[PDB]
C-alpha cells in the first residue's frame, strides 16, 4: 500500500549517502516509491547534493538517472542499472530477498528494500 524504506544493502557509498544519491534523482517524482526514497532520505542538517539541472531522465517501469555531484546515479530495476554500466552481484539480489537498484558510475552501490 504505503511504500516505505526498509532496508539498505551496501556491497564506496554508506547507507545514508546511498539514500541521499537516490533521493537527488528521485526528489521530484510523483510516484510512491520514489517518493519513499525522498521520505527517508531528508536530512535538515546536511548540504543536499542536487540532480544537475536537465540531466533527469526516466523510462517509466524501468529506472531514473541523473547527474548528482558530478556522478552517474541510476535508480531502478537491477537490469537498468547494469544497462547504465554498473557491473552485476548476484549476492546482492540475494540479500535483497519491492526493490530498486542503486548505480553510481559503473558500480552497482546498493540495493535497497521496501515494505
Ligand atoms: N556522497
Amino acid at each position: 500500500s504505503h511504500p516505505v524504506v526498509t532496508e539498505v544493502i551496501i556491497p564506496t557509498w554508506s547507507e545514508v549517502e546511498v539514500l541521499m544519491l537516490a533521493a537527488a534523482v528521485e526528489s521530484n517524482t510523483t510516484h510512491p516509491v520514489g517518493k519513499a526514497i525522498v521520505k527517508a532520505a531528508r536530512a535538515r542538517n546536511c548540504q543536499t547534493m542536487k540532480a544537475e539541472d536537465g540531466t533527469f531522465t526516466e523510462e517509466p517501469g524501468s529506472g531514473a538517472v541523473a547527474i548528482v555531484n558530478n556522478k552517474r546515479v541510476t535508480v531502478g530495476t537491477l537490469e537498468w542499472v547494469k544497462r547504465h554500466g554498473a557491473t552485476g552481484n548476484s549476492l546482492l539480489a540475494l540479500a535483497a530477498h519491492s526493490v530498486v537498484y542503486i548505480g553510481v558510475d559503473n558500480t552497482l552501490a546498493a540495493v535497497i528494500r521496501f515494505e
